RNA sequence: AAUUUCUACUCUUGUAGAUGAGAAGUCAUUUAAUAAGGC
DNA sequence: GCCTTATTAAATGACTTCTCGAAACATG
DNA sequence: CATGTTTC
């Protein structure tokens, strides 16, 4: 062990502030808290102008911007055709490139637009990212309604709020590459998506030319690029027409389609008739669907919104507004009242001539499914008293004709009606009779007061439901004025649809409304009149931030001054608080050369000196710089020359040791002679010559820096403060806190008196940061009542193993080089299992298997039936319009407690964990908390100074950077491709070689067993034999030969003397072998003689004889066998190892697995072992990287034979 | 049925575990409605 | 009845970037 | 000059 104090992590508590007296009240007479949140609802205000500032500049630069992509598309084809670290890495550069010339277009240093328009884009870029945008001076140069200017210099004076969203829209901006950058947007996210579009329709092309013409009149049809050809959309240079996002969404659309007002024809995008084309069924449609059919749309742009030329509704307010609207609806369609001359028109039509009523083929299966039995009733009933009516010899070709007869034409009533029978006609009546009464019904219960509460939204979704369902029913009538109808019927039919359709446009309004969030207060941000509050803690500018701490025996203390005086320290143990005081140096990278060498001073003398300058201030021991050093930092070139990027493009480390090295000598003449490090004694650090990478000595300069030193204050004293409305006190406080408790608390709590306790403050390995915040929430054996009052907040961060490095240096080959020394600690893997979600396994080094769990119920509560209820409960409320709610806190409850104890007994069994990489949410999240846990791992009980104590953390995990990046290996967790754990029977190490796609017809099917060396009956033991060599049935196989080259219907008992049938398989559950002791019989084949029955069935060439048994051999090597009524999940096998047994895991031996999911578990631990074996197997390295499923296949079997 | 907050509890005016916050952005998915089709 | 492709709205969920700062600077 | 702002 000794895995601690690697890498330093990052995190934040939550407490509660109790204020003290006339605090308080002090805050109501100063009304602190309708300001802060009056300011914050100003910034939500304030935040989608100044977005608009920084769109429209954007949209400037990236209109100018055109380049050559083809680089790029080369850079991506070089990657895989074949990929290896050298293309990876030349394609990493290459975006790299493009990147920075998007970016070179932002900043204004590109080469490509003139120098003028460049000046003018770096002086709006450097006035972009600070207070500037607020003077508006900046505005000005783009091409400012009177209440946006009140906002802007309601937050002057304050800007300092937005100084955390400055970072954020520098992080639009950035070159870097980042998700959230605009310039990765275009090169890695879009570009790629466009090449390929580009390629699926240049293949398309080649392969169908038609389809090229199709597409040019598709664009012409949606209107889009009519300039443009339609093989140049597919250009690169048209991808730089692609960047603003108004172009990118016209993409889309030419992809996607329009759709307008609902209930019109949409117009079709590519992907539609692409699709179509394929739905078409002939030849063609067999040659697009092997080409890949569907174009990718692009990505949004960053920070702008969305267009469409498609219809969207106009929204609805409120309460009023939906049922106001909607009962004058109503009203106007009752005082319309041909609702009743709906049933007019069907009474009509079982009066009229019913040949001349007509109904739409695309509504005639709807038709069949309500009125009728099924969709393929009617159609069908239909198909075959049109062939009745046929002429003369029927050919197969006339029966098509007829079926696309009925696809493309509508049909007259009778027709329908002597096709299938009368039972259809008063079926019709019926439903009518049905569809409009209830209408009825809705158009005259009146409508609720307000929606506020569910029922009420309940009769508004029934109403809108069965006016909706009589628009339905209308729609099934023939609309072409081509079709014979009575013109009667006709017009007003048509006439009472035009009166139905508001009815569409208000169900979906009336849904979109109804379905919103409901309201909720939350947390906001205080800041007590002071921008900088809470910035950071220490001494000098505690006045600035007016943030202070406090401890009283035990009690904690958050002091906070807001300005318009000082403090007077005492001797301890009379009567008062002891107040932290906090002195800091944050991180000299950034700050040394702020307050040495960048000094404005320095840089303005050095263009005109060469003679070095002596400064004063702030400097015990005056301090001088000279050119080599202020030129050292400011090369007027890109790298910096101790940085590493330096040592590589000069490849001369001699010379670079020489930089380092004088720049570290200056940067301990600074801390010497500053005035707050020169009394820091810094006598640990090396010879400054020594270090090997500047990074490593700015991480153990830094530590010093930190020191946390307490004085006492008496509290009469700040009692008057307090009371005055000098100062406001809050005790931090929480519920471990209060009184009355005493089990254990909360970890967060052990991290904070730990963090301020005397071993601690001794020298740290947990320290306070800045950048805390307050928080005011107004309210909403009693419970959510921390939610019915009025409560504050305080969010403060901290780190953890500060002294350690930043990130961990070279951490899982050493992580187990532990795993090298030691082969007899197990191994833990995890599968997640359908029939139950979490399911663990242990398995000995030897490869004997330990426990098996589930992890269904722990606490005697059971949480998959939890959230089966709680899931169906959703689907069911977003149906019915109800508020869907939230699952995440009950999935991490739950995950809390299985986190709990999978790291517990990781440690108790000194184990490695090994998870599955690829329903998936619960996994996903469950190693993701997992990861985090072992990121720093602390054990109540244990003593801080111990290891596992909240000073020296356990830390068994690789810092987590990302998911996206993520090795096979991180740190103890060992990630493992999942196939075949699940599906093999463990003792066979055997499956199923071949997919069964490639068995489809009877040819394939005969030659299938005709790979096959016999098959015959066992008379001793009862059952029988099927022998095959893994060398046969080639192009059947999945082309996993492994390693080996080559049951009778009883009943068993388990351990519990449970019964079940041998050889069971299972939706449908069947035994396929007794079918073969029919099939055999049936036949007549004499099996009992043991003789082979393959050449028997072959010779006789029975096809449904042949198809059984192939089905049969199917059932047999299905080893996973569940049903989920009958809770059977089990594991049966097909072959019977060299002991002369075959696995069931019905049997219940817990010295194997229970159940598939444990099986699964198993091998996916196992896996682990023939890793870290591999490993084992050769001397040194570092991990592997993946599994084949051929490598891994065949070790078992060696293992198990 | 009490919480910085979550989940589970109640011999205990509390109990066991968990808990990286804030800001910004993006993507995915569910459901409904609609359109053209497939079965 | 189910499914494909697409558009619209509402919803939840999950991932990815940055900060976790005292002191220099400037504005009036 | 004091303090919000911007810095490296």
């Amino acid at each position: 062990e000794g895995f601690t104090n690697l890498y330093q992590v990052s995190k934040t508590l939550r407490f509660e502030l109790i204020p003290q007296g006339k605090t308080l009240k002090h805050i109501q007479e100063q009304g602190f808290i309708e300001e802060d949140k009056a300011r914050n609802d100003h910034y939500k205000e304030l935040k989608p102008i100044i977005d608009r500032i920084y769109k429209t500049y954007a949209d400037q630069c990236l209109q100018l911007v055109q380049l050559d992509w083809e680089n790029l598309s080369a850079a991506i084809d070089s990657y895989r055709k074949e990929k290896t670290e050298e293309t990876r890495n030349a394609l990493i550069e290459e975006q790299a490139t493009y990147r920075n010339a998007i970016h070179d277009y932002f900043i204004g240093r590109t080469d490509n637009l003139t120098d003028a328009i460049n000046k003018r884009h770096a002086e709006i870029y450097k006035g972009l990212f600070k207070a500037e945008l607020f003077n508006g001076k900046v505005l000005k140069q783009l091409g400012t309604t009177e209440h946006e200017n009140a906002l802007l210099r309601s937050f002057d004076k304050f800007t300092t709020y937005f100084s955390g969203f400055y970072e954020n829209r520098k992080n639009v901006f950035s070159a870097e590459d980042i998700s959230t950058a605009i310039p990765h947007r275009i090169v890695q996210d879009n570009f790629p998506k466009f090449k390929e579009n580009c390629h699926i329709f240049t293949r398309l092309i080649t392969a169908v030319p038609s389809l090229r013409e199709h597409f040019e009149n598709v664009k012409k049809a949606i209107g889009i690029f009519v300039s443009t050809s339609i093989e140049e959309v597919f250009s690169f240079p048209f991808y730089n027409q692609l960047l603003t996002q108004t172009q990118i969404d016209l993409y889309n659309q030419l992809l996607g389609g329009i759709s307008r007002e609902a209930g019109t024809e949409k117009i079709k995008g590519l992907n539609e008739v692409l699709n179509l084309a394929i739905q078409k069924n002939d030849e063609t449609a067999h040659i697009i669907a092997s080409l890949p059919h569907r174009f990718i749309p692009l990505f949004k742009q960053i920070l702008s919104d969305r267009n469409t030329l498609s219809f969207i509704l106009e929204e609805f307010k409120s309460d009023e507004e939906v049922i106001q609207s909607f009962c004058k609806y109503k009203t106007l369609l009752r005082n319309e009242n041909v609702l009743e001359t709906a049933e007019a028109l069907f009474n009509e039509l079982n009066s009229i001539d019913l040949t001349h009523i007509f109904i739409s083929h695309k509504k005639l299966e709807t038709i069949s499914s309500a009125l009728c039995d099924h969709w393929d009733t009617l159609r069908n009933a239909l198909y075959e008293r049109r062939i009745s009516e046929l002429t003369g010899k029927i050919t197969k070709s006339a029966k098509e004709k007829v079926q696309r007869s009925l696809k493309h034409e509508d049909i007259n009533l009778q027709e329908i009606i002597s096709a299938a029978g009368k039972e259809l006609s008063e079926a019709f009546k019926q439903k009518t009779s049905e569809i409009l009464s209830h209408a009825h019904a809705a158009l005259d219960q009146p409508l609720p007061t307000t929606l506020k509460k569910q029922e009420e939204k309940e009769i508004l979704k029934s109403q809108l439901d069965s006016l909706l369902g009589l628009y339905h029913l209308l729609d099934w009538f023939a609309v072409d004025e081509s079709n014979e109808v009575d013109p009667e019927f006709s017009a007003r039919l048509t006439g009472i649809k035009l009166e139905m359709e508001p009815s569409l446009s208000f169900y979906n309004k009336a849904r979109n409304y109804a379905t919103k969030k409901p309201y909720s207060v939350e947390k906001f941000k205080l800041n007590f009149q002071m921008p900088t509050l809470a910035s950071g803690w220490d001494v000098n500018k505690e006045k600035n931030n007016g943030a202070i701490l406090f401890v009283k025996n035990g009690l904690y203390y958050l002091g906070i001054m807001p300005k318009q005086l000082s403090f007077e320290p005492t001797e301890k143990t009379s009567e008062g608080f002891d107040k932290m005081y906090y002195d800091y140096f944050p991180d000299a990278a950034k700050m040394i050369p702020k307050c040495s060498t960048q000094l404005k001073a320095v840089t303005a003398h050095f263009q005109t000196h060469t003679t070095p300058i002596l400064l004063s201030n702030n400097f015990i021991e005056p301090l001088e710089i000279t050119k080599e050093i202020y030129d050292l930092n400011n090369p007027e070139k890109e790298p910096k020359k101790f940085q590493t990027a330096y040592a590589k493009k000069t490849g001369d480390q001699k010379g670079y040791r020489e930089a380092l090295c004088k720049w570290i000598d200056f940067t301990r003449d600074f801390l010497s002679k500053y005035t707050k490090t020169t009394s820091i004694d810094l006598s640990s650090l090396r010879p400054s010559s020594q270090y090997k990478d500047l990074g490593e000595y700015y991480a153990e300069l830094n530590p010093l820096l930190y020191h946390i030193s307490f004085q006492r204050i008496a509290e009469k004293e700040i009692m008057d403060a307090v009371e005055t409305g000098k100062l406001y006190l809050f005790q931090i406080y929480n519920k471990d806190f209060a009184k009355g408790h005493h089990g254990k608390p909360n970890l967060h709590t052990l991290y904070w008196t730990g963090l301020f306790s005397p071993e601690n403050l001794a020298k740290t390995s947990i320290k306070l940061n800045g950048q805390a915040e307050l928080f005011y929430r107004p309210k909403s054996i009693i419970k959510d009542r921390r939610f019915t009052s009025d409560k504050f907040f305080f969010h403060v961060p901290i780190t953890l193993n500060y002294q350690a490095a930043n990130s961990p240096s070279k951490f899982n080959q050493r992580v187990n080089a532990y795993l090298k020394e030691h082969p007899e600690t197990p191994i833990i893997g995890i599968d997640r299992g359908e029939r139950n979600l979490i399911y663990i396994t242990v398995i000995d080094s030897t490869g004997k298997i330990l426990e098996q769990r589930s992890l269904n119920t722990i606490q005697q509560f059971d949480y998959q039936k939890k959230l089966d209820n709680r899931e169906k409960e959703r689907v069911a409320a977003r149906q019915a319009w109800s508020v869907v709610g939230t699952i995440k806190d009950l999935k991490q409850g739950y995950l809390s407690q299985v986190i709990h104890e999978i790291v517990d007994l990781m440690i108790h069994y000194q184990a490695v964990v090994v998870l599955a990489n690829l329903e998936k949410a619960v996994y996903q999240q469950f190693e993701k908390m997992l990861i985090d846990k072992l990121n720093c791992l602390v054990l109540k009980d244990y003593p801080a100074e111990k290891v596992g104590g909240v000073l020296n953390p356990y830390q068994l995990t690789d810092q987590f950077t990302s998911f996206a990046k993520m090795g096979t290996q991180s740190g103890f967790l060992f990630y493992v491709p999942a196939p075949y754990t699940s599906k093999i029977d463990p003792l066979t190490g055997f499956v199923d070689p071949f997919v069964w796609k490639t068995i489809k017809n009877h040819e394939s099917r005969k030659h299938f067993l005709e790979g096959f060396d016999f098959l015959h009956y066992d008379v001793k033991t009862g059952d029988f034999i099927l022998h095959f060599k893994m060398n046969r049935n080639l192009s059947f196989q999945r082309g996993l030969p492994g390693f080996m080259p080559a049951e009778k219907n009883e009943t068993q008992f388990d351990a519990k003397g449970t019964p079940f049938i041998a050889g069971k398989r299972i939706y449908r559950d069947l035994y396929p072998a007794n079918e073969l002791i029919a099939l055999l019989e049936e036949k007549g084949i004499v099996f009992r003689d043991g003789s082979n029955i393959l050449p028997k069935l072959l010779e006789n060439d029975d096809s449904h004889a042949i198809d059984t048994m192939v089905a049969l051999i199917r059932s047999v090597l299905q080893m996973r066998n569940s049903n989920a009524a009958t809770g059977e999940d089990y594991i049966n096998s097909p072959v019977r190892d060299l002991n002369g047994v075959c696995f069931d895991s019905r049997f219940q031996n817990p010295e194997w697995p229970m159940d598939a999911d444990a099986n699964g578990a198993y091998h996916i631990a196992l896996k682990g072992q023939l890793l870290l074996n591999h490993l084992k197997e050769s001397k040194d390295l570092k991990l592997q990287n993946g599994i084949s499923n051929q490598d891994w296949l065949a070790y078992i079997q060696e293992l198990r034979n």
